[PDB]
């Protein structure tokens, strides 16, 4: 049971305003999880871009090919795209999720209380976009992305629910695909660890709008960190 990699996508001309990469290992038996930040700085030649709108190139395909430019060393097997509704669908298509939520954040949504809670798709987008309520800034908002989307997997292993979520979910996985995964990677989720690429927001002035654009420079040596990482996470050919 060879490990592999799937970069998860989040959609809303169209971007890709979240990106996630991680690697399954059977052996190792754990989960790898990074997110690489929307406005990772791209070079096109010549012109520069944020990698969240590597999508208007062919989809989500194009965004595989800028995450895999961004990591020379590492190979995305899967992708799997959603946009907000598709998400909504995808959650209540299982019949909730259910997450450890670590602080008191009723002030949002009265089910946000501690401990265990169950989410329904509406629900659970509140409680992934929650901001300026926790008080763990952009980790907080990373762990609880996190949670929703293991939340989802746990139940997914207890299938045609791709015809509850249709157009808004696009993967390059088939049925057969998701199945074999279930059946022999469902160990995978017992160690699941997520971080975020370390780097540092640049303004560069834009010739085509006429002023200064946000840009994130990843730093070159934490991006090795996670390049081999994942490398050894996938176990170099």
């Amino acid at each position: 049971k060879k490990p592999f990699s799937v970069l998860l996508m989040g959609s809303d001309n169209g971007r890709a305003d979240t990106i996630i990469l991680a690697t399954a290992n059977k052996q190792q038996n754990a989960v790898e999880m990074v997110s690489i930040p929307r406005d990772t700085k791209v070079d096109y030649g010549n012109d520069i871009g944020k990698i969240n709108a590597s999508y208007s190139n062919g989809g989500p395909s194009g965004t595989v090919s800028a995450v895999e430019k961004l990591m020379p060393g590492v190979p995305v097997d899967y992708f799997i795209s959603i946009n907000m509704e598709g998400f909504k669908d995808l959650v209540d298509a299982v019949g909730g999720i259910t997450v450890y939520n670590d602080i008191d954040l009723t002030e949002v949504n009265s089910k946000f209380v501690k401990g265990n809670i169950t989410l329904n798709g509406t629900d659970a987008l509140q409680y992934v976009r929650i901001r300026h309520e926790d008080p763990r800034g952009d980790f907080g908002r990373q762990d609880r992305q996190r949670d929703v989307i293991i939340g989802i997997a746990n139940k997914v292993i207890s299938e045609s629910i791709m015809k509850a979520v249709g157009d808004n979910f696009q993967t390059n996985m088939t049925l057969t695909d998701i199945t074999s995964m279930a059946t022999n990677y469902s160990s995978v989720l017992k160690n699941v660890d997520s971080q975020e690429l370390k780097g540092e927001g640049e303004m560069i002035y834009s010739e085509s709008y006429g002023f200064d654009l946000y840009y994130f420079a990843p730093d070159e040596t934490d991006l090795e960190r996670v390049i081999n990482m994942f490398k050894k996470s996938l176990d170099i050919t």
